[PDB]
């Protein structure tokens, strides 16, 4: 089964405590080593990871548990491709970058970034393929808060998506998602991820 970086984990311990509960149980219970959240160039399970997202968000009362943890992470989860999506010429090139070399993250994510003459933006369409995973609400939502946080860094604290897009019905509080993408969000929709507009795109880094 696929390993992702364990930076995604980056949070959790602090905002299980924040939520009043003990990360430890729930760490065994996944597969997940205890301290591995503070080991860089560590890699976790991802389906252990995932189903631990969702069993956070359920037991805990906590809808919004990915969109919250997102607050500890941001670019800096993506390790050397940061480092390459940094040194690009513009946020598209950056946001590029990262598609390219997601694999290095987790090979169970696959970035798809794509634009027509058809249609407005250019769209970054994101999914989770892992064999026999649940659904990944929560990781989804990370997923998509973590990608927000990538377009103000990138591109500058004022720089927003046109639009994000879950597969799911909405979850948490308008407040909670407004906070955390900053944008329209569209939701129970045939695809996952986010636009860009050309302007934003072609900014330079
Ligand atoms: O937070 C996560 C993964 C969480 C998990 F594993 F649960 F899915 N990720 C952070 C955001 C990243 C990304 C970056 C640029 C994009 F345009 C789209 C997405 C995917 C991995």
């Amino acid at each position: 089964g696929s390993l992702i970086r364990a930076t995604n984990l980056w949070g959790y311990t602090d905002l299980m405590r924040e939520l009043g509960a003990d990360p430890l149980p729930f760490l065994r219970r996944f597969d997940i080593p205890p301290g591995i959240e503070h080991q860089e160039d560590a890699f976790m399970s991802l389906a252990g990871f995932v189903r631990m997202l969702e069993a956070s968000a359920a037991e805990l009362d906590c809808p919004d548990f990915g969109l919250r943890l997102a607050r500890w992470q941001g670019l800096g989860i993506l390790g050397p491709v940061a480092v390459i999506a940094r040194n690009a010429a513009t946020l598209f090139g950056g946001l590029e970058a990262i598609g390219r070399y997601l694999y290095v993250h987790s090979p169970a994510l696959t970035l798809t970034v794509s634009s027509t003459t058809a249609r407005s933006n250019v769209r970054f369409g994101y999914e989770v393929t892992e064999p026999g995973i649940p659904y990944p609400l929560q990781g989804y939502e990370l997923s998509m808060a973590n990608a927000a946080r990538m377009i103000r860094l990138l591109g500058g604290p004022q720089a927003r998506a046109r639009v994000f897009s879950f597969r799911h019905a909405q979850l948490g509080t308008d407040a909670a998602y407004r906070e955390a993408l900053g944008c329209t969000v569209r939701f129970g929709r045939t695809w996952c991820g986010f636009e860009v507009d050309h302007r934003l795109a072609g900014r330079p880094i």
